[PDB]
């Protein structure tokens, strides 16, 4: 069917709030959040979505405490070594990529990343993108930098720059569905917090108050039913 | 106070729907919409907002019927010759600019535009921007084109490109508040429809079901009270 979005993107949020409300640590809030991901991914795959993006970490998130960030990077490595392995080797045959500024991540996380990308490189199922150390402004700036370098080496002239060319130098140039059809944001806030910007001119937004550690397959289903009503 | 946004931007929508529901023409829907603007602007000025942007016309809107568009361009000229004149000459001392691709507009509208900009050029009150034939993707592309031209003439090197430099070549480079603090969208839809993109990484979104011809000063007040609660 076509009333199923090709690209669904998710802003996760609410881990601290949820931890707080449950008299629990933020590390446990984060871990339970991340444990939801595999079911979210399988479900998106089952629904015939071609691309699911989960926004795991912004470049501003590097401003949180070092303990918090280091815990997160570890949880992400566990996710890639455990759950992603299963997803990409299962009959869902998911293809895995990460986007963002990877050289800002610890080398252990960079290696879990390229391992899962290598493992799934020729799979044919749903694309799953983990956006880590990704920010929308930075993506646009880096695209413009790359284009500028090519202009300086004679490869491109200023008036050859159009949307399509701009689109080919964004970090989303790994997909043919760069622009999400549907953007979901958990935890109640109605803003982008420097996620995709270029990619969002026509995307439908869906805001739930649900804190992300409580966010399940049903909530993805609810986002999709909202999308179908529009 | 500081819990009052510096920049408020408005996506207007619902004119056809409203016309329809009232057994009336779209031209009358549009005209009643535009008549709301002056009260919206005075009120924003009274509230101490430093910049109010109204998104009057996208480059995609050029796809509607020629009669519809021509009527709109006329209504906009009437607005600039009538209401804006009053706003900029009153004690609110509003400064007027338009942004967007102006050379796509009829010459009569371009002239009403530069007349109101000349008339208000040295006013010191709230900035009012009318975004006409403006689109967020196009703004970013044009910024990148300009930067690219400067790279080709030796004026700039690729690694000199950063947010700040990118920001200076956007159509919003006429303000020091390019990024809206609060984005309001009438008529129920939850998406940007190719309005600002670069400018929105942290802006708060506020969606009302109110059709824009019914949108008044109270609705701006409601958007501001939402913003203060966040």
């Amino acid at each position: 069917d076509e009333v199923t979005p090709n690209h669904v993107a998710i802003i996760i949020d609410g881990h601290r709030k949820w931890a707080k409300s449950r008299g629990v640590t933020v590390q446990e809030g984060h871990q339970t959040g991340v444990n939801n991901w595999k079911h979210i991914i399988s479900r998106a795959s089952q629904l015939g979505i071609k691309l699911l993006t989960i926004w795991a970490l912004s470049p501003q998130n590097f401003n949180r405490s070092k303990m918090e960030v280091d815990f997160l990077m570890r949880i992400y490595e566990d996710f890639l070594r455990s759950d992603v392995k299963e997803l990409v080797t299962s009959q869902q045959d998911i293809q895995f990529s990460a986007i963002g500024d990877k050289s800002r991540l610890p080398e252990y996380l960079q290696d879990a990343i390229s391992y899962a990308e290598g493992l799934s490189q020729a799979n044919k199922g749903m694309h799953f993108i983990l956006a880590v150390a990704y920010g929308g402004r930075e993506d646009i700036v880096e695209a413009a930098r790359k284009i500028a370098a090519k202009v300086e080496h004679g490869i491109l002239r200023p008036d050859d720059i159009d949307e399509a060319t701009f689109e080919q130098h964004l970090m989303t140039n790994i997909t043919k569905f760069p622009s999400p059809d549907l953007l979901i944001r958990a935890a109640g806030e109605q803003r982008l917090s420097n996620f995709f910007l270029w990619q969002l001119p026509f995307t439908e937004f869906y805001f739930t108050p649900k804190l992300f550690p409580d966010f399940g397959e049903a909530d993805l289903l609810d986002a999709l039913a909202s999308y179908r009503c529009r």
